[PDB]
């Protein structure tokens, strides 16, 4: 049968995959193997860059499991435009802070995997006022045009 009878919720940061994770002894029942299932997150959620990752390992009626890694938010890219957080390879000298049109779009592009738009401007458009709420001066962005 193979249904998904129930699922385990938890969060935990990239790159700290231990021998005693937070479903260690309630897996234990299913799978048997505490290094064999955190080796599969250090490996995981760590290939990120500092950020949350809560996996949802669905337990299925009593078959198998799945489980899978939740990307970081479009925010942990917009800090390489300013160059908040760990950043190289810039087309500035050595400044941080405030960016262009064209930053968003260097960012927005990568970002378009289910984004049901092809347009790098019409991608854009929504990833110019979310970094608007951490403390970025969005600029580039005139009148733009519709039809």
């Amino acid at each position: 049968m193979k249904k998904v009878v129930a699922v385990v919720k938890l969060q935990l940061p990239a790159g700290k995959a231990t021998p005693a994770p937070p479903v260690g002894p309630a897996l234990g029942q299913h799978g048997a193997n505490i290094m064999e299932f955190v080796k599969a997150f250090n490996a995981a959620t760590a290939n990120m860059g500092d950020a949350i990752v809560p996996v949802e390992i669905t337990i299925y009626a009593d078959r198998s499991f799945t489980f899978v890694t939740k990307t970081p938010p479009a925010s942990y890219l917009i800090r390489k435009a300013a160059g908040l957080e760990k950043g190289a390879h810039k087309p500035g000298r050595e400044k941080v802070g405030r960016i262009t049109w064209e930053q968003v779009l260097e960012i927005a592009k990568q970002k378009m995997p289910d984004l049901n738009t092809t347009d790098l401007e019409a991608a854009a458009r929504m990833i110019a006022g979310s970094a608007r709420s951490m403390g970025v001066e969005v600029v580039g962005a005139p009148e733009v045009k519709d039809a």
